[PDB]
């Protein structure tokens, strides 16, 4: 019988439990697991975007527990009127959210959805939040997302921060259920690249493992460590960092001998795996850039492919508003950051091939070998 | 100043406006504005699949609006004591709302997340919901998500169903605000051919065109249709659809003289445009099985990409409660299903194998036609 009754609404956080692919991802490989570590650095890192943290630190418990440190502002912990209880147990306990859905207290900032720390409440057997603010420590414990009492005040303070440690739940995670430390390590080695004066420590307690990230030089820098293990062809990476039209585009690029391309691209320090529009805008400037270039100076029919072949790139944009196909945030769905990109690029990117000649001629070189060898691997398919 | 006032928490479908690009994908392109239809045909879909709907209009009308008529049970329209409003009010104005987070009404669904048709509405302009349930005919209008009165009988029917229609809001979509025909009818033609025995139609009031679906041979008649324009170099298409430990598996495939391949996943009748467990499996035991038989039948050292030149197949799994990475669904997140496609794969492959020794034969060709090419194509780059 299909009636009113057979309709269920579910409350709070149980959406979560019941559906977790749609907002941590993949629960059984490992990928789902990080990412409740990642969801409570980016809300640090979105605190030092902000100009009020400069220390994060991560550690994986003996127990299998993962807690991260930062010395922001603090998670706020007076009365939310509305709700009636404490805004810190509000954005512990309610999907959509928290303080990312205007710009009075971050400007620009990887969280936009409200959900992330409720996800990981959500499906963690424990979570132990303690925030310093105003003079205070207050205190809070939760088991599967539910408070245990009301946050507390312990003690008194100097120090500003947030601090959560949680417990995955097993009723939730298989297969993969410990953290591996090089997982969090990349990760936060790419977040000290893309965010100088940021100290970014890890430390395992299974093995008294640990690691400083504190890079400076920034995207520069992350260029030159990704080909540190390669050879790279010309000396001089190509940079810049502008701010038109309220967005941010930052784009580092060097070539290498190699025959594979590695471009890296994040909004507002979140990785994009699955690329988007600015990656779209990225490639749509090099390849017009590049095309000019070599018709001008009479070096020309390569394609956009032919400029992949031995391309480190890192561009990173800072948008206001983006949007993201899901909570996981694999994609960048922002039609107005391609035409940023694209236009920044075309712009500084025809600068430098005017300013750095050497290179220039040395990418062109690259460029037209990439596309001999392509056509003579077709020919070569097509006569077996 | 961050402090409690700061945070902000979004209520009934505020979330869905304001974060559009978490439920429906890219509102600049056209994929989000024709996702708004395939929400609502899936909710169709699901009555089709659960024995109740046997026939599927969806029009597109010359006011640029979208309507879909079912045939199936109706939208239950009875209060709903918890909320205190017709059941058919709470699934299109409240999130994680339905009749699928069980497996009483609908055995195997498409629909898990109870969102779909809510954020159709939340993103509508105006929605117009007409339901045919117990002798009744029950009518209500939707602005902007908002109802403007409560659900009303307004006459008597003999018939059951639903029926949707929609105006999307331009204040959301933007750049491609008109349907396309052939993006719709592509979707039409492949769930006709995923549900024998539903008459799926399409009319286009701009212009008259119309397309009545009624494939009947199922998803092995899928992969004829898709190979009509090619050229097949065996015979026999292999098929099968069995049903073990609680997860019904289907595939069909079948070899061309090209040199692509082309993969259609889809779980309940979904599509998975990247993937997933499902092909995980599927090329897994396809690797495993050709191996195999080369080695028995002494042929064999080829890799898992010559067995993709060529292919054309379509693999379709029905699962009690699938696991995707975001409300789009775009990829499949169950680990479960990797291993029944790949156990029932592996069997009833060399069964296949063996049954027909010359499609056997011709593939094994095939595969050994297209290692020695890549390896042409190999050579040839390393000595330009
Ligand atoms: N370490 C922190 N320091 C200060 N405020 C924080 C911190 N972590 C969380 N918050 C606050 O808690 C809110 C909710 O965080 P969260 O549930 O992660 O959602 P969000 O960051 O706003 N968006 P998203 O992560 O994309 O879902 C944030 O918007 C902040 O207002
Ligand atoms: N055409 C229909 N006929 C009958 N019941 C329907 C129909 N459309 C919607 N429903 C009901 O409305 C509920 C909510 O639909 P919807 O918001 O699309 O979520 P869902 O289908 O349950 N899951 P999802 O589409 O994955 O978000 C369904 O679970 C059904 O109970
Ligand atoms: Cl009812
Ligand atoms: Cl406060
Ligand atoms: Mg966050
Ligand atoms: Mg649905
Ligand atoms: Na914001
Ligand atoms: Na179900």
């Amino acid at each position: 019988s299909y009636d009113s009754s057979s309709i269920k609404v579910l409350k709070g956080l149980d959406a979560v439990r019941k559906r977790p692919g749609m907002y941590i991802g993949d629960t059984d490989d490992g990928t789902g697991l990080h990412h409740m570590v990642f969801e409570v650095v980016d809300n640090a890192i979105d605190e030092a975007l902000a100009g009020h943290c400069k220390e994060i630190i991560v550690t994986i418990h003996a127990d299998n527990s993962v807690s991260v440190q930062d010395d922001g502002r603090g998670i706020p912990t007076g009365i939310h009127p509305e709700e009636g209880v404490s805004a810190a147990e509000v954005i512990m306990t309610v999907l959509h959210a928290g303080g990312k859905f205007d710009d009075n207290s971050y400007k620009v900032s990887g969280g936009l959805h409200g959900v992330g720390v409720s996800v990981v409440n959500a499906l963690s057997q424990k979570l132990e939040l303690v925030i310093q603010r105003e003079g205070k420590i207050h205190r809070q414990i939760y088991e599967h997302g539910v408070p245990q009492a009301p946050l507390a005040v312990t003690g008194e303070t100097e120090k500003t921060g947030t601090m959560v440690r949680f417990w995955p739940s097993l009723e939730t995670f298989t297969n993969v259920t410990e953290f591996e430390y090089e997982i969090l390590a990349k990760r936060l080695r790419e977040l000290s690249f893309l965010n100088s004066g940021v100290s970014i420590r890890l430390r395992d307690k299974r093995d008294g493992k640990e690691d400083h990230f504190h890079y400076e030089g920034g995207i520069k820098a992350f260029v030159e460590y990704l080909n540190k293990n390669k050879t790279p062809i010309h000396p001089n990476i190509f940079y810049f960092s502008t701010e038109k039209d309220g967005i941010g585009v930052e784009v580092a690029l060097q070539w290498n001998d190699g025959f594979q391309e590695n471009i890296y691209c994040f909004t507002n320090n979140i990785p994009q795996r699955d690329g988007g529009t600015h990656l779209a805008g990225f490639r749509a400037a090099m390849t017009r850039t590049l095309n000019a270039y070599m018709d001008k100076e009479g070096y020309s029919s390569a394609t956009g492919d032919d400029a992949r072949e031995g391309l480190i790139a890192v561009v990173s944009v800072k948008v206001p508003d983006p949007k993201f196909s899901s909570q996981t945030k694999d994609k960048l769905v922002s039609s107005e950051v391609k035409s940023a990109v694209e236009q920044q690029m075309n712009e500084l990117l025809a600068e430098y091939l005017l300013e750095n000649p050497t290179d220039a001629k040395i990418v062109v070189g690259k460029i037209i070998d990439a596309a001999r060898a392509r056509e003579a691997a077709r020919r070569a398919r097509e006569m077996t």
